């Protein structure tokens, strides 16, 4: 397979884990923090699924670049568990493989990228600008947590193209199956979700949950709790 470089058009992306509208666990199956229990309706997809489902990512990407030079940029602050777990599984199958005539596999960084206030996109998206000119004429893998509208891409993509990378590709933890979507395909993608707000595995709602384990559905008296006052 070659490396993908048509961003937004997933042109030879194998499909995900298919989540179920239905699908999920209650919240007693699960190690929860005792405080979180109460802003959850149930667990979607464990952390150990996720890390399985990863590890098989890692090993799809390493299918596809082999041993050619690519740069991994982690959109933070929602992909750091994702992004993690991938440098974890691409450097152990790389290193695995290597012979002492092998070459390291990939550079790593990092972007913040920010739009959502609740639920919900501004529509504006805050790019913090590091210099990317680093990256003319490299291979640049975007690691990102979620497609839901698929704004956030669409725009980083578009802001991309001014430091003339050689391809871009995108690897994506979790799809949405909503109304919203705007089209946006990734290359490796983890999970298709049904169109709930999802929290744990570093996705937060208004900074809290992050460090929830699992991929949980938030409950209205969550969304409520933590509903922020400013932005
Ligand atoms: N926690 C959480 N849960 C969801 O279901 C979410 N859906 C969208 C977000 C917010 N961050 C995403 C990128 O990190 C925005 C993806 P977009 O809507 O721009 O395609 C989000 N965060
Ligand atoms: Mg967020």
């Amino acid at each position: 397979m070659p490396i993908p470089n048509n961003p937004g058009a997933g042109e030879n992306a194998f499909d995900p884990v298919f989540v179920n509208d239905d699908d999920g666990y209650d919240l007693d199956s699960f190690m929860i923090p005792a405080h979180y229990k109460k802003y959850l309706t149930k667990v979607l997809v464990p952390n150990g699924v996720i890390k399985n489902r990863i590890e098989k990512l890692a090993y799809d990407i390493k299918k596809v670049y082999n041993n050619e030079e690519f740069h991994i940029l982690c959109l933070l602050k929602g992909s750091r568990g994702f992004f993690t777990a991938l440098l974890k599984h691409l450097s152990r199958i790389h290193n695995y493989s290597a012979v002492e005539t092998s070459k390291p596999l990939f550079g790593e960084h990092y972007v913040r990228v920010k739009s959502y206030c609740n639920d919900q996109s501004t529509g504006t998206l805050e790019i913090v600008s590091e210099d990317l000119s680093c990256l003319k004429g490299k291979h640049v893998l975007i690691v990102e947590d979620i497609i839901d509208t698929g704004k956030t891409l669409v725009k980083f993509c578009e802001y991309l193209k001014k430091f003339e990378i050689k391809t871009v590709a995108i690897a994506c933890l979790f799809i949405k199956r909503t109304p919203l979507w705007n089209g946006f395909k990734a290359d490796f993608v983890g999970f298709s979700i049904p169109d709930h707000f999802v929290v744990g595995y570093s996705l937060d709602y208004n900074e809290i949950f992050r460090d929830l384990d699992h991929c949980c559905l938030v409950n209205d008296e969550g969304k409520k709790k933590y509903k922020a006052t400013s932005l």
